[PDB]
């Protein structure tokens, strides 16, 4: 059944709750972003109102074929009324079109649901600065102190310099980047840009990117593989077998592959620095795992929460085990005692 952490008290609203059939009492289904664990269950057959960002609305229409009459896109940073309740969508700094949702309850309670986010100090100067938030439904993906990772900017710098050096040394080297969802487009666009190439991809992936309101996107991507030297492939295909295979497909236009697998966290983060990353190599194939995250580090999450000072925290990630729940609750208490709320 729909878990309690997907329901917004005192409303008929749910958040990211499309896989339980009809939720008894739900008058409006919010969708924070277009990632499959969150939209799971939507299709052209859905007949309830869906409230989301414009970009999430483009993907619902074009990729899932949800009918236009049930998609209700809202602008960001704008006070809007939904079934008698004031809401605001804020940028979540996750994947394109991802939002956090502020709910102003008729009784005076204010609730923030983060969806998936990567906390940033810039959020301390949004509409959130303007009033008190009583309850926080928090993306707790990396809520443990071992989870450190570099800034997105540092990681992109590393990938750009790596690619540029490799291809300038060998102009017959191919660059490949893995993907399985929207998010992390900066990785392959920044690389293609330093190389003066467009990025080449399947028709399905190109369609997906064309939904995202990226400026000058027609100048940066293409479905013609042969004219591009940065290829996107399914993350599954980023391994020696899948890459050798792929190299045969290019017909002797290339004799070397340099591949990037933009992972979440991986345990080499607890030892090694970004300047010190190395690839796995077999022959003329090298694979780099780079820690490009679209979720808060532990420290970034801690800062955000200690700034917001919520009265109650409801985790939405890692809630399935008593040991994770108990550990998260201990961090929340430490934070509260250190900061004095
Ligand atoms: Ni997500």
């Amino acid at each position: 059944t729909c878990p309690f952490y997907k329901k917004i008290p005192g409303t008929g609203f749910t958040v990211d709750a499309f896989q339980y059939g009809v939720v008894e009492g739900c008058t409006a289904y919010f969708l924070t972003h277009f990632h499959s664990d969150h939209y799971a269950g939507l299709s052209k057959h859905f007949t309830f109102p869906v409230y989301c960002s414009e970009i999430t609305g483009n993907l619902l229409k074009n990729k899932l074929h949800v009918q236009e009459q049930y998609i209700h896109p809202l602008p960001l940073d704008t006070e809007c009324i939904v079934n008698g309740v004031k809401v605001v969508l804020l940028d979540a700094n996750h994947c394109p079109g991802a939002v956090m949702i502020l709910f102003y309850l008729p009784n005076g309670t204010v609730i923030l649901h983060t969806g998936d986010f990567r906390a940033d100090p810039s959020m301390e100067r949004s509409l959130l600065a303007d009033q008190k938030v009583h309850m926080l439904y928090l993306d707790t993906t990396y809520c443990s102190p071992e989870y450190t990772f570099p800034s997105q900017q540092e990681v992109i710098r590393f990938a750009i310099n790596t690619a540029f050096e490799a291809v300038t040394l060998n102009p017959h080297a191919l660059v490949v980047c893995g993907t399985y969802s929207i998010g992390k487009e900066k990785v392959f666009l920044a690389i293609a840009d330093v190389l003066g190439s467009k990025v080449g991809m399947s028709q399905e992936k190109y369609k997906t990117l064309q939904c995202l309101n990226i400026p000058e996107i027609n100048s940066l991507i293409t479905t013609d593989m042969c004219s591009s030297l940065v290829h996107l492939l399914p993350m599954m295909q980023i391994n020696f077998k899948g890459l050798q295979s792929h190299l045969k497909k290019c017909g002797g236009k290339y004799n070397q592959i340099l591949a990037f697998r933009p992972t979440g966290w991986t345990h080499s983060n607890k030892f090694t620095r970004i300047a010190d990353v190395i690839p796995q190599t077999k022959g003329n194939i090298s694979i780099y795992g780079i820690p490009y995250s679209e979720h808060s580090s532990y420290l970034e999450m801690k800062r955000f929460v200690q700034w917001l000072k919520p009265q109650k925290i409801i985790p939405t990630v890692n809630v399935g085990t008593w040991k994770s729940r108990s550990t998260m609750e201990k961090y929340f208490r430490e934070w509260k005692l250190e900061a004095g709320y």
